[PDB]
This record gives C-alpha cells, structure tokens and sequence, in this order.
C-alpha cells in the first residue's frame, strides 16, 4: 500500500530563515510551499523549489491570508472575491518558479487561518476551489475530510485529496481535537509513527474521547522537532512495507 | 501600416485607485499590468484583466522593484539573482489571472526604476531576460532601442519589441532627453500625435538638440491628461490610415 | 455653545493620493491622521501634519489594523497583546512628526475595523485604552457612546470624548443604524447640517425606526462629496452662533 | 576607564525570530533596536524593550530603509526628504514602547545600507541628523569617525558618539577594510577581545595594510557566534578593569 507524506516548506522570508526544509525534504513525498503572503519571499521560493527538485519532492501551493507579520495564522474578514483573487495570485506566482525548474504544480493546500476559515465557511471554501479550478481544473485540492471545505471542493468539480494528521488527536466525531485540549497534540514521534501506520494500514485512529474513528489518509501532514517526527513516521511506514509516494 | 499603442494600467492598490484605466483601455492596443510589487493588488489585477478583456486589449506584465510606497520609482540595489526571482514571481502571479480569464500573456515590460536600471546595467537586464525566457521562451520583451537592455535580451535569445515615446523628447544620440531638461516632455497631445505619426510613417523624430534621429516604433508608449494624449494619438493614426493593433 | 468637527486625513500612501485633505482641513477643527498601517506613509504623514498646522487644525492619531491593501476595513483576529503593541507603535510614529512641527498629540481615535472591533470586544477596547494610557495618561480617547468601548476607556481611567455622526442614521436604541439599511446614511449635506445643529443645540437626533434619541456630541465626525457635507455642516453651525473648536 | 558595548537587537519580525537577543543583552551596555522597517514588528519591539529593561541595557533606535525582505541591507535611492520622514517615523514608533516601559531613548544609530549611504552621502547624512534633532536635540547620534556622516551630524549641532569595530579590520587610512577583503572580518573572539582592549586602553588598532591607526572608541559594535565574541570582549575588558557602561 502507498501514502503521501506532506509538510509545509519555503516559509522563510528574505533574511528571516524559517523551518527545517533541508531536514524535512528528504523525508516527505510532497511539500506545500508558501507563496509570499504569510511567508516565502521570491528568493526563498526559488530556493525551496530547487531543494524539492533536488530531492524529488512534489511541490504544491500553500496559499494564505495577506498577513506576513501574523504568519497567516490570524482570521481575516476577506470577502469571497478577495479570497479568490489572493489564491489565484499566489498559485500563479509559485507556478512560475516550477515552470522555470521544469516541474509541475502538484496540488494546492490552504495555509493556517485561511485553511481553518475554509473548513467552516462555505463561501471561503468555494472561492478557494474556484480559484484553483480557474487556474487548472486538473489540480487536486488537499482538504480535511468531513468539512464544508471538502463539500465545496467536490461541488466545484475538483479532484479532492484527503489529509490526516498523525500528530493531532481526533475526537469520536471524526474531527480534530481542539488545540489547547489536554493531549490534543501528539509530541512523541514514536506514537505519531504508530498512529500513522494505523491510519494507513487500518484506516482508523484512536479517539481522545473514547474508542476510535475512521480516517482515510491519502496524505499525512507533518508539522520544532518536526524532523524527528517525520523521520520516525517515514521509517515506521517503510519498515512496514508501505510506499511513501506523491498522490 | 500598423503599430501598437501601449500604456501602463492596473496600478491601483486596494482602496487606493490609481490612473485612468477606464479611459485609457478603449484607446490602446496593449497594456502593461502591475504585478503587486509597485502597485496592483490582487483584486485590482483581476479588475484590470477583466477590463482589458472587455476592450480586447492585449495584456503584458509590468514587473517592478519591491517598493510599494515608492511606486517602484526608486533605484534599489537588487542582486541579479533577486531581480530574476522577483520578475518570475510577478509574471507568474499575473499569468494566473490571464489563465482564469482565458487570455494569453502578451508581453513583458519592466516598470519604473527597474526599467531604467535594466537600460544601463547588463546584469539586471540579463536577469530580467532570463526570467522571462525561463517562464516562456516565446514571450516578447519590450525594450528601449540602442541600450544594453536590448542587447542582453537579444543575447538571451528572446524576441524583442522596440518601444518609442511620442511624449518624450529625443537627442541626436538617439536616446531620450533627460527628464528635467527644458522641453524634455511633450505635453501638447497635438504635437505628441504629430510626433507619433512621424515615428510610424517615417521612422524618424525631431531631436531636441538639432535635426532629427531614426526610431523604429514597434510600439508607442503613452503616459494626468494621459487620456487626452492617448486619444489625440490614436485618432491621428487612424485618420492617417494606420492600424493600431497589438504586436 | 461649542463643538468639535473631526475628519479622517493623511490616509494617502506613497504615490497613492487619498481623500481631500486640502478641502477638508479648512473646515474641521480636529483631524484623525493615519499612522502607516492602513494608510499614511511617512512622507504623507509629514505632509498632513504640515497642512493641519498651516490651518490650525488639532491632530490626533487614527490607528488601525495592519492591513494596507484592505485599508484597515477588515476584521482581523489580533490578540489584545498585538492590539496594544500596534496602537503604541502607531501613536508613537505620529507623535514624532508632531514633535518636529512643535504640535501636541490632541487625541486618539481607532480606524475602521479596529474601531468596530473595539465597540463590541472588551479585550480589544481595553488594549487600545491601555496603549493610549501608557503613552500619555492625559490623552483623550474618542469613543462611540453607549459601547463597551466607552466603558473600558473609562475603566482604564482615560478622559473620554463622545462622538456623534450627523451623516449616519440612528435607531431608537441609541446606536447607529446598520450600514446597508435603507436610509442608513444621510447623503444630503443640508439634512446632515440640519441633524448636526440638532445634536449640538438640542442633544437629540431623529431615529430611523421612529421618534428621536438622545446624543451628546463632544465631536461630530465627517466622512466623495465629504467637502460639501463638511462645508454645509460648519456653515450651519457658525451661522447658528455655535463655535467650532477642538475639544 | 569606561566604554560602551553595543549590539543590534529586536530585529525579529512576527513569527520570524532573528538574532540572539537573550544571549547578547546580558553582555552589552546599549542596544540598537529595529523600528519596523527592516525588521522589528511591534510585538517584537515590545519584547526587546522589556528584555533590555530587565537587563538594564540602554536602548537606542536602529532606523533603516523601508526594505523588509532585504533586511534594509540594500541601497535605496531615497530622497533626503524621504530619509528624514522615515527616520522620524521609526524613532517615534520605538519611543512609544520606551515611554510605556518608563525608559528614555538613549541614542540613534542607522542600520545597514542606510548607515552606509550616510557614510558617503552628505544629503542622506544631513537628513538623518535633522530628523534626530527635530525629535530631541539632546539625542546622541552614533557615527563612524572620519566620515561625512560625522561631519553633517556635527554641523547639525548634535552630540556625536564615535563607534569602533573590534570585529572588523582597519586600513592605514583609518577607515574599515572592504568586506570581502582577505582578513577583513575578525572571527576569533580572542583576537577581537584583544583588539577591543587595545582600542580602549591605547586608542589604536592594528592596520591590515601595515602598522596601526588611531581610533577613539566611545562605543564598540558587536555583530552567528556573536554571543561568544561579545562574551570574550566583555570579559577581556572587565578582567582588565575597564567599566562597560552606556555612554
């Protein structure tokens, strides 16, 4: 069986280095690159694309809100029209670097607060979906299963890719546990790898509030010690005979 | 005979409306749209592209320095690597809006200080040329004839388009007269139209410092009262039997 | 009797001219100057301060959200800590220009979405109040009467200035009528002037949903045709024997 | 004898942590804090000011060019008017945080390319000097000795503070050796400390191109392994009986 391992990257801005792209790229099969709004200045995008290419990592767009200082982690009251234009702008900018390096745009996955706004706001979700569709109808959109975001993406006629989080706790409802909830985030790479295997091999994950829940992981998202977690997860999957490859 | 009339557009940023796109688009055959660095926020780009499409105007990229407050009119010590990445980023962003609207990217023409830096700096000129070539080898680059900029563009293997300025005075050397030089800028739309016709029909323009100089105008650049000048110029050309069409 | 007439100003950014400061300054007694976040680049701030000084207009800070493209008109999920720091930064920046021109900082009044967030969010309101207090305990804060914003400002120990809007319709509740509600905004300068006089002379204004409501106007806020409205309002007040002066 | 040890700080921007303020502050007597243009977002400024206060470090403004992505390290063709306004804006913004924390603004020292432009351009140097003077005539300006920058500062009537660089090689001319010149930068903290002592105790430093040159160090500037160098330098000075205190 196979699964895609994805991680955010190229979020550095100018002189401000961010993340551990060098350590993460050799472990993942796909990367979500920032497009200059919440991170990723032009030179850093070019650098990240070159790194991904060198490591045979598939590159997708990681569009976000126009809030650099806030790293796109803050909710912003953008109109659907503004979301559509901002997403198009970002996808296009990244695609130029991929074109220069002879690589295709693999997917699109919203970043931070935009992602969250999409998961609970139909108009925002629809705007993202239409922007992606208008750019390339064939582009897959990474979404959180069971959300209005997955719904609008499907209604738009886009191919959807289901994401799972081995580092985040799940609730019986099938949705992610609230951030600051005791035990909401799995820190031990060993358990995360354990959970990852389970999600792939069995399509299920333990639930924080009792029992377990079903989850179909087309791709597994990886976050500090991210390299360690990513390492642990990839190894557990490969030692298990699971192929880690871009979706 | 035919000639292209081009003007900058889509330079508005957010709530800050700029220029007279509505009045200029029905007069020109090509437009140079800002890409978010010295002007042109995403929503304004989308708006300008829609307007151009409605008026059958060809759209090209107008990349500039990353200096919004300065409107990209200030020289910046960008390394060639930075110029290359910034230009790619901008061309890509604009191309996404054209793709959504089913339009092709017609050309590329640097804006303000970047344009000027290119005209006198070989490394900058080369960086712009390579960025354009890396994105689409078939993209024509608008340049100032007789400059190192035209040279590097040709050395890069790109198709070059020669620009002339009916509103600017020329010197016997064949280059544009210094900005603050007495009589450097033609304000009377009548004379500008007069000069425009001459450049097209005869391939020559009066020189400020005596006599006249040769000029091949594949395209004529148009700037306040820009609409009046553009109007006067287009009419003089059409009443003369000259076809105004995108190059 | 006397009253202060205030209007926003200095919102231009770089090459992007905004508003009609030249036409408005000779009509108002106080101005709320942008501080570089939603508008007002350094050069434009300096320009606005010089203009105010030339016209003997009192200058206050008009801090907003860090959203230039959105003109600070979009709600942003800033933490109270972030609101506090952003407001301090802005007040300080403007105060430097006033110091250079030998003028005092007259007041503080939040801009756009920040203002609205303050009117309904106690933590945001408190953060603004504390920032102002930390900079100068003696600085008056302009607020909307009957809001949690007025409450937190008073709880913080700051002097509060009550603002009224002759151009906006009021509801019996005493609060402003919703923006897109039929008849929510008074366009006729004559009626606005009429309402303005009433608010000053009688401390009351007609209510959109029947009868009238009480309103104490320490200052009257003025907005396109803003100059006309401002003109009409100031004249109605002066021809009525009401002194227009900074609070 | 006494001397001031200064280092840049507070350059982090939003989520982008930069430098080693925590390690450097306990070693220096003065810090040059970024003001939001080339680094230092509002929250990070507040954080740096709090840290300095906790460590009894004197805080000065470190104004720079409006080039965040370039970290203010790139030459920009700002007019003297623009330099003046930008510097005022920045000094004012930082002063608000100092006021809130009950601390005075200790000095002003330009950052990166602005600093370099000032050292060779009289109009830029004058603009900086006048901005500082307009804000507070009593504010000392840190300058490079023997430059047009020191000259304009003195002509402006400002108190000037002479800076020396124990980590940079000097030429017989008395000016700093070119960056990429073999041996231009002292990496060994031991030698840097050695040089530092010499500059203080003897007012001289070895010259790269032979012999030595005179240098009066009112303050010593400290830069990766900056903490190590700063540590080595402070210890060498204290073990030598030299008092490290703000000028």
């Amino acid at each position: 069986m196979k699964v895609d391992l994805n991680a955010d990257a190229g979020e550095s801005y100018g002189a401000f280095a961010y993340g551990h792209d060098r350590e993460i790229f050799p472990l993942v099969s796909s990367a979500n690159l920032a497009c200059g709004f919440h991170g990723g200045s032009p030179g850093r995008i070019l650098e990240a694309v070159r790194l991904a290419k060198a490591h045979g990592v598939a590159v997708g767009a990681h569009p976000g809100f126009p809030d650099l200082v806030g790293f796109g982690r803050r909710e912003m009251a953008l109109s659907p029209e503004e979301v559509y234009a901002d997403v198009l702008y970002q996808i296009g900018a990244l695609s130029a670097f991929l074109k220069a390096e002879g690589l295709p745009l693999h997917h699109v996955k919203p970043h931070g607060a935009l992602y969250l706004k999409a998961c609970r706001d139909r108009e925002t979700a629809r705007a993202i979906a239409l922007a992606v569709k208008a750019f390339d109808p064939g582009l897959p959109l990474v979404v959180l299963p069971g959300t209005v975001y997955e719904e609008e993406a499907r209604k738009a006629g886009l191919r959807v890719v289901l994401e799972a989080f081995p580092e985040r706790a799940y609730l019986r409802s099938g949705q992610l546990a609230p951030r600051s909830m005791p035990g909401s985030w799995i820190t031990d790479p060993e358990e995360a790898a354990r959970r990852a295997l389970r999600m792939v091999l069995e399509g299920k994950v333990e639930a924080l509030d009792g029992g377990e829940v079903a989850v179909r992981a087309d791709t597994l998202c990886i976050h500090p010690n991210a390299p360690e977690v990513a390492r642990a997860v990839r190894e557990a999957l490969e030692q298990a005979g699971v192929e880690v490859r871009a979706f």
